[PDB]
């Protein structure tokens, strides 16, 4: 489950990311090297997903007790590519597919 419509419907079908997912903190922790990106050597399979994004910017829509998440789209191996998922805690689903530049509502 890595794709924009799977991730979306699982998180509002189950209210969670789906198994293939962990956090940056918890990657670098198995050994992963953002410079070497080296995410399928030490944890085959999963993706980096489930970090709290800032939303400095104020891009995404704000509410007093709204946090948001991130989780990466559509990884295969290799240094991360551009595109995400963000999705708030009252289950409001965005996408990026420029690096946060941007963003689009998908559910």
């Amino acid at each position: 489950i890595n794709t924009f419509d799977g991730v979306a419907d699982y998180l509002q079908t189950y209210h969670k990311l789906p198994d293939n997912y962990i956090t940056k903190s918890e990657a670098q922790a198995l050994g992963w090297v953002a410079s070497k990106g080296n995410l399928c050597d030490v944890a085959p399979g999963k993706s980096i997903g489930g970090d709290i994004f800032s939303n400095r910017e104020g891009k995404l829509p704000g509410k007093s007790g709204r946090t948001w998440r991130e989780a990466d789209i559509n990884y295969t191996c290799g240094f991360r590519n551009s595109d995400r998922i963000l999705y708030s805690s009252d289950w409001l689903i965005y996408k990026t597919t420029d690096h946060y530049q941007t963003f689009t509502k998908i559910r």
